[PDB]
This record gives C-alpha cells, structure tokens and sequence, in this order.
C-alpha cells in the first residue's frame, strides 16, 4: 500500500476442483478461489505461505494443477467445459509456472 493497490494476475470465473467447481482468481504472490459471488475470493493461498508443486497438465483429463503448503496442505485445482477446457485455463497454468519464478527461482 505505498504504491497504489495490489497487482493482481488472473482471474477464472470458471473452475472445478475435485471439491466444487468454483472461480479461481490468481495473484501476484497467491491463487485465490471463490464461488458464485461479485468479484473477490473464497481464498487465497501466497505462493510463498505454500510450498509445493506439481504441474501434471500437458497431457492429462484437462489441465489439472497441484500446489501444496508448507503446512499440510494441498491445493488442487482444474478448468474443463464442453469445450472450455484449453488454452484458457492453459494460460491460467502459464501463469502459476510464471509465478512460480517469484517465491521460488527455478533456473538462473
């Protein structure tokens, strides 16, 4: 807040997890999640508060991720439609790998 506000990356209206099939806002530094509401979260987990990754969607149902906390906590998270299960939610994915960079440094 020294700034402006915060930055956020993304937001889907549209997702499904294994638990319900909600909206899924993505962050700078966290992945939000919510449900038929107006435009903010159900949740929102900072990439740095978790820990863990797992990017099993190049091939696989429909682009599915996974992201752990360092607690013991996981974070699954899917997008899929009739036909809205693609470059969407891919970009979506594109992002969390983006990030991915900001709390952790994969390669130099």
């Amino acid at each position: 807040m020294a700034t402006s506000s915060e930055e956020v990356l993304l937001i889907v209206k549209k997702v499904r997890q294994k638990k319900q099939d909600g909206a899924l806002y993505l962050m700078a530094e966290r992945i939000a999640w919510a449900p038929e509401g107006k435009d903010r979260f159900t949740i929102s987990h900072m990439y740095a508060d978790i820990k863990c990754q797992k990017i099993s969607p190049e091939g696989k149902a429909k682009i599915q991720l996974q992201l752990v906390l360092h607690a013991g906590d996981t974070t699954n998270f899917h997008f899929s439609n009739e036909s809205t299960a693609v470059k969407e939610r891919d970009a979506v994915k594109d992002l969390l790998q983006q990030l991915l960079p900001k709390f952790k440094r994969k390669a130099n």
